[PDB]
């Protein structure tokens, strides 16, 4: 007997001030966010959200960015009236990073907790500047971080699909999820764009003003060097997507930690095969 949440949330305040130069205390963030439940889960008390959103962050050795991520997103996500949870998908070991494989793990592991039907994929260091930028799913795949400060507040190219995006369960399944063999930096987001287009879809986006996004400036991570096979890889997505992705995924979860503001899944995703 709770009614549906309004279609657009009435709590939104639009543009917001964002800064990355003060310390963050997650204990304090937890106290400021008393309705977020153990594991970083929240649904609204007064109405039923149609948006069952798992937010999936690929992660290694970025604890500082993450505290800022949690400090800023958590209040935005409750204002958006989402039935959501946060998953940080922490790559075990010290071998070459694999952004997309981690995202696949996140989708698959999150589905074990709850009937999520929408998946937000968000890099850890991207903070939206306007709460009108909806962190949930549309009838087409949604690109969220459309106007990033580091790209001069516009898209670096019109097919860019990096940074932050959202796919319904069905859209994700329809493309066999993401590729597993993009190791080191670059290209996997293009592959994922290619995948959507070969399955008859197109990219939905908010306007550049609402989609304004801040990137936390940081220097290079070691163990995520530009993948030099990225350019061949994206040229063949149509064939490779058939048998690379969800339907060829394995991993070994080493540990699951329910922190107050997020679930962290530590996972062994291997090295190139
Ligand atoms: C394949 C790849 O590296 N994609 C990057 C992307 O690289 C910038 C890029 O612009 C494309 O349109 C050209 O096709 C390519 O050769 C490069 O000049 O940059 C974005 C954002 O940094 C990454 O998300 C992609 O992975
Ligand atoms: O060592 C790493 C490499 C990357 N990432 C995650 O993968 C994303 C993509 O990499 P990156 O920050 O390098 O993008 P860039 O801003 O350099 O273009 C990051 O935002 C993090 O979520 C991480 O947590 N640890
Ligand atoms: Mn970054």
């Amino acid at each position: 007997s709770l009614p549906a949440c309004p279609e657009e949330s009435p709590l939104l305040v639009g543009p917001m001030l964002i800064e990355f130069n003060m310390p963050v205390d997650l204990e304090l963030v937890a106290k400021q966010n008393p309705n977020v439940k153990m594991g970083g889960r929240y649904a609204p008390r007064d109405c039923v959200s149609p948006h069952k959103v798992a937010i999936i962050i690929p992660f290694r050795n970025r604890q500082e960015h993450l505290k800022y991520w949690l400090y800023y997103l958590h209040p935005v996500l409750q204002r958006q009236q989402l039935d959501y949870g946060i998953y940080v998908i922490n790559q075990a070991g010290d071998t070459i990073f694999n952004r997309a494989k981690l995202l696949n793990v996140g989708f698959q592991e999150a589905l074990k907790d709850y009937d999520y039907t929408c998946f937000v994929f968000s890099d850890v260091d991207l903070i939206p500047m306007n709460d009108h930028n909806a962190y949930r799913c549309f009838s087409q795949p949604r690109h969220i971080s459309v106007a990033m400060d580091k790209f001069g507040f516009s898209l670096p190219y019109v097919q860019y699909f990096g940074g932050v995006s959202a796919l319904s369960k069905q859209q994700f399944l329809t493309i066999n999820g993401f590729p597993n063999n993009y190791w080191g930096w670059g290209g996997e987001d293009d592959d994922i764009f290619n995948r959507l287009v070969f399955r008859g879809m197109s990219i939905s986006r908010p306007n550049a003003v609402v989609g304004t996004t801040r990137h936390i400036r940081h220097s290079r991570d070691k163990k995520n060097e530009p993948n030099p096979q990225r350019f061949d890889r994206i040229a063949h997505t149509k064939e490779t997507m058939l048998s690379d992705g969800l339907n060829s995924l394995t991993y070994q979860v080493l540990d699951v930690q329910r922190y107050p503001l997020y679930t962290q899944i530590t996972v062994d995703i291997g090295t190139p095969s």
